[PDB]
């Protein structure tokens, strides 16, 4: 069941922003948002992808573990964090583009369209550089969709190992303290317009969790941080967090 | 090698408390302590022994994963989080003891005796009740040897599953930011004098892992907070943490 509470466009206009956020409360199976249309609105993932593709690397063994390290290739990029070596966990931090693109082409397009189709994710279409698809690429998926890939990856039900999908939850970790948890992965799509910020994941409670995804349009990176912050507002108001 | 920092009793003296901090850098193989004669006292595990429990019952099956929910047995105790259900998770946020009796009953002497050899945990004496052992038994376990089976866990090195281990340190989240990550467990003996209170973990940073424990005279809970904020003192000190 899908309600819609048009009251969060508050948090976005405030916000001089414009785009939309989904929760799900995992216990009573129900969902909320601010815009249906927008919710069920497919774009590109963009490092969001970067869930799909830890799994699948991990799974076959491109990656070992969560502290293999992955050597920097010289090659100096404009985002200096990525000019350095990386493990698993690093790399998400940082969404070290280079790093998952090495991942996904060891995996090669083959397995990568077929394992995806394992996940039910977005419309399944790898189409374009393998390891560049998700950027530019014919890869597309909600905000809904979002939600229920990442209900699966929480509750391990997803085509792959248990222990895959336990590293790939430790590599999401983003914020902990006493009142909640978050595990979560930012996005962030310039290639192809219309540019937009991702934010997807969850929320642990000591009785509940709440799973999230949201897009907003991102026509500078100055907005960046408001991809987290307008997320943040609407759990707050809905008294999710303090 | 091991070097002696006397200017930290600087935080216990200021706070009217007398105690020990133990770091171990990872990276360089170097610990730290304010009193080397402290730092190998042996003292009652107290809840930081809720650590090798929970990966017994774990790798035992007494306990089938983080979400198996531990129904409150009805009685009514001091601790008002303790009077209601509980996974693995919130067991070990609320030190819920009664708990944690339960899954040392099932586990039984023989095997609790037996992982604890096996973890070369502390004296490996697991004389009196085997439902409260750690709170008033002959187990006695020193700062440095927290360290020690702490390093094991995050690792995957102790003689347990690889799965166990991962869960008992996905339980061990105490706090987590874009800065660092803190997997620990606070302990607070109080059926045998002296009084103290624990708290063993480690600080996981981008490049680095800081291990710590520490133990510090517990006369009343007055200053049951100083074992996180003395630590994070220290820390704070040593420029590990903002
Ligand atoms: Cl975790």
């Amino acid at each position: 069941e899908w309600q819609e509470n048009k009251s969060w466009n508050a948090h976005f206009t405030e916000h001089k922003s414009q785009g939309v956020v989904v929760l799900w409360n995992e216990n009573k199976q129900q969902g909320f948002t601010n815009n249906l249309k927008r919710a069920n609105q497919a774009f590109l993932p963009a490092s969001t992808f970067k869930i799909p593709n830890s799994l699948i690397a991990l799974d076959l063994g491109v990656v070992k573990d969560e502290h293999q390290v992955f050597k920097w290739d010289g090659q100096t990029r404009d985002i200096a964090a990525w000019n350095r070596d990386h493990d698993l966990i690093t790399a998400m931090k940082y969404s070290v583009v280079p790093v998952y693109q090495e991942f996904a082409r060891q995996i090669g397009e083959a397995r990568m369209s077929k394992m995806l189709h394992a996940f039910d994710y977005g419309n399944e279409d790898i189409s374009g550089n393998v390891d560049s698809f998700w950027l530019d690429g014919g890869i597309r998926i909600s905000a809904t969709q979002q939600i229920a890939f990442l209900r699966k990856l929480y509750h391990n039900k997803l085509h792959v190992s248990e222990r895959s999908q336990r590293i790939v939850k430790q590599a999401m970790l983003t914020e902990a303290n006493g009142d909640y948890i978050i595990r979560a992965k930012t996005g962030y799509s310039t290639r192809i317009e219309p540019k937009i910020g991702w934010w997807v994941g969850w929320v642990e409670l000591d009785d509940n969790v709440w799973f999230f995804a949201m897009n907003m349009d991102m026509p500078t990176s100055d907005g960046l941080g408001l991809r987290q912050a307008i997320t943040k507002e609407v759990l707050k108001q809905e008294k999710i967090i303090p």
